[PDB]
């Protein structure tokens, strides 16, 4: 592979789209590699990690329980509800909903959860409360994936998303149990995790959440590292490309490969 920057440049050129990236030390927060780190990209399903961060903060405060059962109706369901559609009769626990949202990208699950944190506005308020003054949610699923050109709604920046993921995962903000739970849900991703794990060299930790939207919008937030250890946060977003899903996937993979091959910093 080319050097990480060379590769990212190549991906923009080949995709005719905009790429945003940050690679960050998890322990210290040190920014190692960056590209358009301050430019805005649609979060898409990557927001479900921050969502469940907010849910866990409520659990920590005693205003919520992961065991609480939520009951809903079929009329409440939105496009793509692989787990939630199976539980119209019995319902789902808050914890099960976070599992479905993060591990299966279940969209109705995400909406049921978003309600409990005060909706898009409530989640945005949460972000500002932990010192993210950039990331904002404005829509529910599935409108949050529209990726309208120039639209600031429903967006993050690579730098802000990496900072916020670090804040949720390693700072005093969530309880130890909540920090471990948010990570495990990412470890347990069924959508892209097993695929990624299958092509990573032996010895590499991966945990992740992916997203996809309109106009070529694609992304991943990931924890990655050698010697079986979650060493770095990696955030990669693409927007405004006409390319196939396969090629968008391949380009993000190539960027990952460049990072892994040229890891020592």
């Amino acid at each position: 592979s080319p050097q990480p920057l060379e590769q990212i440049k190549l991906s923009e050129s080949q995709l005719s789209g905009r790429v945003g990236m940050i690679e960050m030390d998890l322990a210290s927060g040190r920014t190692l590699t960056a590209w358009r780190a301050d430019e805005r990209f649609p979060m898409m399903s990557t927001f479900k990690v921050v969502l469940c961060g907010a849910v866990l903060a409520r659990v920590d405060a005693g205003d919520e329980q992961l065991e609480r059962k939520i009951h809903y109706r079929q009329q409440d369901l939105v496009d793509y509800s692989p787990v939630s559609e199976k539980h119209l009769a019995d319902g789902m626990t808050v914890g099960e909903l976070c599992a479905a949202a993060i591990t299966m990208s279940d969209n109705s699950a995400a909406n049921l959860l978003l309600a409990t944190v005060g909706g898009p506005a409530g989640l945005t308020a949460f972000l500002r409360q932990i010192g993210d003054n950039v990331t904002r949610l404005d829509h529910w699923e599935t409108e949050l994936n529209e990726a309208l050109p120039g639209d600031a709604r429903d967006t993050t920046t690579p730098a802000s998303m990496a900072a916020t993921l670090r804040k949720l995962l390693t700072s005093q903000r969530l309880s130890a149990r909540s920090q471990r739970q948010l990570l495990q849900w990412m470890v347990d991703d069924r959508v892209a995790g097993p695929l990624i794990r299958s092509v990573l060299p032996a010895g590499w930790f991966i945990a992740d959440k992916t997203g996809a939207g309109e106009r070529g919008a694609r992304g991943i937030v990931a924890l990655l590292g050698p010697n079986n250890k979650a060493e770095r946060i990696v955030v990669i977003y693409l927007r405004d490309t006409p390319a196939s899903m396969a090629e968008r996937n391949q380009q993000i993979a190539g960027i990952g490969a460049a990072l892994i091959e040229h890891w020592q910093r």
